[PDB]
């Protein structure tokens, strides 16, 4: 697990397996349906669009999501446990993608400096989005239940 993809794998299973040990039957049912969608939900309407989307059916603001990834210092990470008694599946899904992003494309990657960065950089951020979450749809297929 050194290669660039053996990490997007390693991380992606454990994410969906946090899904799994929770033992929260509609958190993981709705996250599983949601993580299985987000990949085509990026390539057909982009990224910045994605996760915004996200964010609005959380509820949520951007600001609030970067002040709970400032607390998600541990590897594997834990998201999770970093929300409150109410687990928004879309929220999580966007703590997942970003954290990601963040950690291997641009520490300040979000909605909001989604709106100025250049093409190129937009467009990596957008690769690796995708190649991500297909390893998280493929991990949910193979360890989560609707």
């Amino acid at each position: 697990r050194k290669t660039l993809e053996q990490r997007r794998g390693e991380y992606a299973y454990y994410v969906i397996k946090e899904v799994a040990d929770l033992n929260d039957k509609q958190l993981e049912e709705k996250y599983a349906s949601l993580v299985k969608k987000a990949p085509v939900m990026i390539l057909s309407n982009g990224l910045l669009q994605t996760l915004a989307f996200l964010l609005a059916k959380a509820e949520t603001s951007p600001e609030k999501a970067n002040q709970i990834l400032s607390r998600v210092n541990e590897y594997p990470p834990r998201f999770i446990e970093k929300l409150g008694n109410d687990k928004d599946e879309h929220l999580l899904l966007y703590l997942h993608i970003v954290y990601w992003l963040r950690e291997n494309v641009d520490r300040n990657i979000d909605v909001k400096t989604l709106l100025s960065q250049d093409y190129s950089k937009v467009l990596w951020a957008t690769k690796e989005a995708i190649a991500l979450l297909n390893w998280m749809r493929r991990f949910a297929v193979a360890m989560l239940k609707e």
